[PDB]
Parts: C-alpha cells; structure tokens; sequence
C-alpha cells in the first residue's frame, strides 16, 4: 500500500501516481464530500471485482461510478430523463446519486447483474482530479469492511485496509460525513433509495415531490438498485440501541439502561449530546450538520475501545437527520426503543 498524503495542498504528480495505478486495474482509496470510497477504473471487470472482494461485499449489492465531466454521463446511461439533467445541472458536483438504465458499456459486475447503474458527480477536488488524470471512471462505495462503519478519514480507510490495497490518497476528513443521496429516476415519481448528503427537502424543491423506498425505513429488499438497502452496513461489533422521543425522556432512558446494562457487567458508551456517565461519552454536536460530520469517527471510536454495548441519541428527521437516522437505524439491525 502506498499512502499519499494531500492534506495540505493538492500536488499534480501525487495524484499521477495514484492515477497510474487506477489505470493497472488497481485499487485506490480516496476522499469524497461524504465518506471515502474503495475506487477501481469502473471499465475493467477484473479491477471492479477486487473491490468486492477487499470489502467482502455480495456480488449483488451494486456499487457507484464516480465521473467528472458531464459528458461521461451520456457514456454510461442511456434514455436519460429530463429530470436527471436538472438535478445534475443544479446539485453536481456533489452529494448525490442518480439511478439511471445503464448503457452497454458498464459491465454488469459494477451494477450488480442490472440494467439500472447508480452515478455520481463528486465534490472533491481530489475525486475530480483523480478521475480527470487517470481519464476513466472509477467505481466507488465506502472504504471499508462490508459491515462496518463508514470511513471519513484516512486512518479510517488505513485500519481496515493498509496492507491489503495498492493506495490510499489522504486528503483528511470528509466534510459532510454521511454518502450521498441515492435518487431513483428508472420510475416515475423518482424514488429516494439512500438518504444523504443532500437533503431530500432540496431535492423536492427543484423536480416534484419524490417517493421514499421501505428501505429506508428497514424493509428487507431482496434485490437493490443501490447501495445502503440489501445486507447489513455501519455496524460496529458491539450493540447498537438507539432511543429516540422527546429531549429529557430519551436522556432518562439512557440513564436506566446505562446501570441496566452495567448490572450485568457490560461495558457501555452512549453517543448523543446529554452528559451521561459511562465508560465512554461521545458528543456528536450541536447541530445535524454537525452530528452528521462525527457520526462515524464516533462509531468507530465505540468500536476500536471494548464497549459491548452502544446508546444512541435520536435526532430529528429533517435534513441531514434523515440520514443519521437512518444510518443508526441499521447499525443497530432496528433495535430502536421509542419513548413517548
Ligand atoms: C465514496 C462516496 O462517493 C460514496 N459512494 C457516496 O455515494 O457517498
């Protein structure tokens, strides 16, 4: 593995290195907006599979083609809606995914074995800059262990995979701290598959009002046009419990379960912004935007130390909330005790 730090300032030749190898049909690690991602050039069935494998991830669970140009969207999809322009031209680059019917070039080992392809433009200037010089796309879902939490750093990327992958470019952490928003435009009304980086309220504003997947909310699905809907993701090892309600009645009853849980002689940490005393106590922030930024340093914080068992804060389900909430949701396989 070959580690590239760009923290300070971006340096051409860095990213050539890292471009050279996307072109062998290597992997590459590499900061987004969101998380970062696991990148192989998405042309190369044999590149695109190695990521399955690195991650352990089921063939079938699809994976997202990052492009830079907008051209390269007409390359990879085809019969392309009117409303797929008008989120691209208003939303790209950025944190956002549009399920297309996928044109004959993208190999089937990308999309799952569907006709459908998921595709992203992203906010980086690293992502840009990677795709732009190893001048091909790449496909990308989260660095990490299928399974587990997402990375928003470096480290992150480097404590699952140093070792086992070619690169990792370290740009630093993430700015926004939770994927993209996977929008379906293969149906009409769109369907929101994945809740993300940008919020749906945006979204609705600019094409009409959007559907929202069961998915979302926890329904198994037995076949998935996108990432984040089929399988477990965002778990650490230990148990995930979150509660959500009203401020005082949610901090109460993680009080209860806080002494519960140590009667029986379990380590516990709690996530949230309450002030409890356990083993370990992250505060994810003040504001959403904020939570949605640490929410995964915290996961993988719980996780790294011998907690058994995790607490969650709820957070409303308004922008970025959606996301968190859904993210929690299924760390914990849906143990969420609601208080009233
Ligand atoms: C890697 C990053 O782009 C991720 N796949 C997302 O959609 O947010």
């Amino acid at each position: 593995t070959i580690i590239i730090n760009v923290r300070e300032r971006i340096e051409e030749w860095k990213i050539r290195i890292a471009a050279g190898f996307i072109r062998e049909g290597k992997l590459v690690a590499f900061p987004t907006e969101t998380v970062y991602g696991l990148g192989a050039n998405a042309l190369d069935e044999n590149a695109v599979k190695r990521i399955f494998e690195a991650k352990g991830r089921p063939a079938d669970n699809p994976l997202i083609i990052h492009i830079a140009s907008f051209e390269q969207l007409e390359v990879l999809a085809k019969e392309i809606p009117e409303e797929a322009e008008m989120l691209a031209k208003r939303f790209w680059p950025g944190p956002l995914t549009l399920v297309l019917p996928k044109s004959e070039v993208v190999p089937r080992v990308i999309t799952g074995g569907l006709d459908t392809v998921a595709v992203r433009m992203p906010a980086h200037e690293i992502a840009l800059k990677l795709i732009e010089l190893s001048e091909r796309p790449i496909a990308a879902p989260s660095a990490n262990i299928s399974g587990k939490p997402s990375p928003t750093s470096a480290h992150h990327v480097a404590e699952d995979f140093y070792g086992k992958i070619e690169c990792i470019i370290d740009g630093g952490e993430t700015r926004i701290g939770v994927e993209s928003t996977v929008i379906d435009l293969t149906e009409w009304p769109p369907v929101l598959l994945r809740p993300g980086g940008l919020p749906l309220e945006e979204i609705e504003k600019v094409i009409g009002e959007i559907r929202i997947h069961p998915a979302v909310y926890g329904k198994s699905v037995d076949t998935a046009k996108a990432p984040g809907m089929k399988y477990r993701h965002y778990a650490p090892s230990a148990e995930v419990i979150v509660v959500e309600g009203p401020r005082d009645k949610v901090r109460r009853k993680i009080e209860e379960l806080i002494a519960k849980f140590k009667e029986e002689g379990k380590k516990v940490g709690v996530i949230g912004s309450g002030s409890y005393d356990a083993d370990e106590v992250f505060y994810l922030g003040d504001t959403v935007e904020e939570i949605a930024r640490n929410l995964f340093k915290a996961l993988r914080h719980m996780d790294r130390t011998g907690v058994d068992v995790i607490l969650a804060e709820g957070v409303e389900e308004k922008g970025l909330g959606l996301a968190v909430m859904n993210r929690l949701r299924k760390a914990s396989g849906y143990r969420i005790i609601k208080v009233h």
